[PDB]
C-alpha cells in the first residue's frame, strides 16, 4: 500500500519520462545490470505497480478536447453502478471516487467540434441516472499534464 | 490533420508505447524505416509529447486530490496557472469553461498530515478565488490517457 524498494521507485520515475528506454540504458543510468533491470521491471508489471506503457499526446493537435464531469450521487449503490456503467465507455479516460463536493470525477475525450462534442456529452449524460448534481467542465486549455 | 497511419500509430502507442519499430511496421503493414520517420515527425510536431507509463498510485504510497477553482474574474485564472504550474506535486492544470474555470490534480502522500501540509502550501498560492474545492480521491477505477 506504499513502501517500495528505492531502485524500483527511481525506475518508475525514469520510465514515466521515457517509457522506451531499453533495459541496457536503464542499467547504465542506474549503475546495475540489464538482467537485474529486466527482473525489476518484470516484477513491477506482475505486481500491477506499472499498469501500462502509454504516451502523453497534445490532444488539441489530434483534434480532441477534454471535458471533466463532476458527479454528486444520491446514494453509494448508485455511485458504484454509475461507475460500472461508464468505466467501459471508450471515450471515458478516467473515473475516480472522491471525498468532497463531488464523489465521482470523470474525464472524457471528446471531438474538438462543438456540435459533435455536445452530442457526445448528451449521450454520456443519459448513462448517468440518480445523480443529485452533475457539472460538465469543458477544457479550453491543458497547461500541465503528467501522471506522476 | 494527421493522416490515417499517424492516427492509428498514436492509438497503438497509447496502448503499448514500448512496441519495437518492427512490431509497429508489422501492424501498420509498412517498413521500420517509415515507422521511425513518422514517429520522429509526431514527436517533433509535438503531437507526442512524451513516452510515459500509468503506474498504480496507491501501490506507490500516494493519493490524488483534485482541486476545483472558480476565479472571481477571467484574467485571474492565468495568474493562478502561472503561479502553480511549476509546483512539483501539481500533476495537471487545465483551464475550463463552466462552474469552475481551473481544475488541478495533485499527487500527495497517503499520510493525511503530510498531505495536508502539501495542500495548504498549494492553496496559499491561490489568491482571491471565488470558490475553491478540494476533493481527495479515495479510489481510481480507471485511468488512461486517450
Amino acid at each position: 500500500m506504499r513502501k517500495l524498494d528505492r531502485v524500483d521507485m527511481q525506475l518508475v520515475k525514469i520510465l514515466s519520462e521515457n517509457s522506451r528506454l531499453t533495459y541496457r540504458e536503464l542499467a547504465d543510468i542506474l549503475n546495475t545490470t540489464r538482467q537485474r533491470i529486466a527482473r525489476r521491471i518484470d516484477k513491477l508489471k506482475k505486481l500491477g505497480i506499472i499498469r501500462k506503457f502509454t504516451i502523453i499526446p497534445d490532444i488539441d493537435k489530434l483534434g480532441y478536447m477534454y471535458a471533466i464531469v463532476l458527479i454528486k450521487s444520491k446514494v453509494p449503490s448508485d455511485a458504484d453502478k454509475v461507475i460500472s456503467e461508464i468505466s467501459d465507455i471508450e471515450y471515458v479516460k478516467s473515473v475516480e471516487k472522491g471525498v468532497g463536493r463531488y464523489n465521482i470525477i470523470v474525464r472524457l475525450l471528446l471531438p474538438k467540434d462543438i456540435k459533435d462534442a455536445e452530442n457526445l456529452i448528451s449521450e454520456f449524460l443519459q448513462r448517468i441516472k440518480n445523480a443529485e448534481n452533475v457539472e460538465v467542465i469543458l477544457i479550453s486549455e491543458v497547461r500541465k499534464f503528467e501522471i506522476i
